[PDB]
């Protein structure tokens, strides 16, 4: 059932931002680990004083990686004279986010028809603010609420270059890298309280809960009216054999954050055959691959859906497997991205719900947790 | 002229330690960026609730990456139940070298006989102590004085495997990336003054001015015995038409600190070609070469050291060449290692001088600022 209750007009997932302590660095190296290309900045060479910014790119995914200057730079400056290209961006806040938190992502940014009236509409059902909206050359608008810890939701809108004030990236200095990713699917909290979470981000959004078809957390999911914006979100589960890997995250990371973002990618396969050639040498790992009894159990779960040479080839790469009602999920984790045991990248592919695709075709892996479990106990 | 006035015995440099937001992120892009494997770590999954260090090898450079944990992990600790390997580390004084610095090198170690007598000579004769000697599992002492602004010189010594409690890296994740780098040749700073800074590292050293031979700056080298550790220093030079690229990092860099590490290559052409093949797909990238020009000098310069292939080898990789009265230095510098135009990395090798090869053969490229200027005017 979707009541369709969108309180305003939500497009689809424009960009993650990642604060960072050094944003060159970070952005390298998920260009090389994720195969995405550099495609546009603002920073020193673009005449912006207060933060670098680099915008990576595959398809229709944007990551963007903001570091602070030294406040000195631009001690002169006030917010009608700033040279920041991204004007709720603030030095305090950026530095107390990171020495808090660690690498991580401070803004999941959705476009919208109207920015402003996204704003004013979350704020008037319970929003709190963050940035209030501003027009950049009189051509995009930008406002920010909080999401969860120290997330911000942001909406974007567009009259008509990803930001002004942004430059696209010289072609000398511009790979055409590409792993196959496509698309955000799907971005992921972490809160020590569902309830009070939901009642929330539903509160301001009007988005509803998302249908889905005893191992660590709680979760529901939140989607826009197409489905197509889709934010899940945990909650520990206490008291258990094993502790809960959500509450490792919240002391980890010093309370609620984002804990996944996961990756469309138009072919698993290849994504992962590239991105696991580049682990040992500046990439990604992946998390420890399931015993071959998971894919000894896969014929009789899929084997409709997948060949036994797809199904072989999920086992070599380490992919996970999982089916819906209307469709089929295959998807697998990466270890955390930084220092911290906080956040992760999923990379997903989604067969089925054909009409285009429909949002979140075969859910976002529930049945996994059992079938994992079982096949290490099986072990 | 050289009066070996060493006050303690010095051997050779042991390591370098950059101060991060994220290590695991810097030093995944440096891996790639300079061919150096991981070798060993000290972080959670070794009992270190209070920072995370990768170490990165290539031959005999050593490049430590060091980042704090939440301060709450280890909040139940003190010194005595510390469980940091390096015991000199503070969550304050790394979050505040980060914030006023941005990325950079927190320590230039020295491997030295006794670290703890090394640590009370220096301070009997004017060293800033910034970290005691202590014992480290009864096999290795360590102990810090300051250098310039917030770096610090570390003696290490070994009674007889990078330090207790560092673990070796797993084969799996450790894949032998090389690209000919072999040592550390020498470790440059910035400071506001010369005069002052060298009398005060020069006083509690016992260094002496290793002997060279109007752009910008003004420079001396301090150098151990046997000339092996090498410690330029630079101070801006104002008033002159275009800014003094010293004064530029002061100001970026919020005073003084490491401008740059001279990294020795066994083959500088094939160190070259490496880390150009790399520059936009995760490395780093490289200074503007110098006109053909600059080239068609060369001959006359140096056409009886190198032949005319492997001078035109020089045009293609960038390669700047100098000569002494007694060598000859091939080297090139990247751009700055991170969003700051602070740090960056000189790539060298040097030809003459053998008995071994004794220290400093060839200079550090004094004559190769009159020539840059002599090609780029006559352009
Ligand atoms: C992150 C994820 C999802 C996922 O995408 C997701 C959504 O999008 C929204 C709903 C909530 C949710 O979870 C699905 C399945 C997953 C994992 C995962 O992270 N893991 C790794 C793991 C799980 C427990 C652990 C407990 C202790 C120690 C390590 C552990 C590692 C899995 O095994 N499955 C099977
Ligand atoms: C860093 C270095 C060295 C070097 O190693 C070194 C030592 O070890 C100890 C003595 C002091 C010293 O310098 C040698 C030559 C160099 C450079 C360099 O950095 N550059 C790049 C540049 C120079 C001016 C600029 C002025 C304005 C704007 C950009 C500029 C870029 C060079 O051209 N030469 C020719
Ligand atoms: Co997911
Ligand atoms: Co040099």
């Amino acid at each position: 059932k979707n009541p369709k209750s969108d309180k305003f007009k939500v497009k689809r997932f424009h960009h993650i931002e990642f604060w960072c302590g050094d944003a060159t660095n970070v952005a390298r190296r998920f260009s090389w680990g994720l195969g995405m290309r550099f495609s546009a900045k603002s920073d020193l060479s673009t005449g912006n004083m207060v933060h670098a910014s680099y915008l990576l790119t595959s398809g229709d995914l944007r990551f963007l990686f903001t570091a602070p200057y030294s406040p000195s730079l631009s001690a002169g400056e006030i917010k009608p004279t700033t040279t920041a290209s991204i004007p709720s961006f603030d030095h305090g806040s950026c530095r107390s986010f990171f020495s808090s938190h660690g690498l991580g992502v401070r803004a999941v940014a959705i476009e919208v028809e109207d920015a402003e009236s996204a704003f004013s509409i979350s704020v008037a059902n319970g929003a709190i603010p963050s940035s209030p909206p501003i027009v950049l050359n009189e051509a995009v608008t930008i406002a920010e609420v909080k999401l969860y810890g120290d997330v911000v939701l942001r909406y974007v809108s567009y009259k008509a270059e990803f930001l002004p004030g942004f430059e696209r990236v010289e072609d000398a200095s511009s790979f055409p890298l590409d792993y196959g990713i496509r698309r955000l699917d799907h971005a992921v909290g972490n809160v020590p309280e569902l309830g009070p979470a939901l009642t929330y981000v539903a509160g301001f959004t009007g988005f509803h809960q998302f249908a889905e078809f005893e191992s660590g957390l709680n979760w529901a999911v939140l989607a826009s009216n197409d489905e197509m914006v889709l934010l899940p979100i945990n909650e520990p589960v206490h008291g258990t054999k094993r502790k809960s890997q959500i509450q490792t995250y919240l002391e980890h990371n010093e309370g609620a954050g984002l804990q996944h973002l996961a990756l469309m990618s138009e072919d698993i396969f290849r994504t992962l055959r590239e991105m696991r050639k580049r682990s040992s040498i500046g990439g990604f790992d992946f998390m420890p691959s399931p015993p071959p009894t998971y894919y000894q159990n896969l014929k009789k779960r899929v084997g409709d859906v997948l060949s036994d040479d797809q199904i072989k080839e999920c086992e070599e790469l380490g992919i996970l497997v999982d089916r819906d009602d209307q469709g089929t999920l295959l998807q697998i984790f990466t270890k955390p991205l930084g220092d911290r045991p906080t956040i992760f990248i999923e990379i997903i592919q989604r067969v089925g719900c054909m009409m285009y695709q429909s949002g979140g075709c075969g859910g976002f892996g529930k049945g996994n947790f059992s079938e994992l479990f079982k096949s290490i106990e099986e072990y």
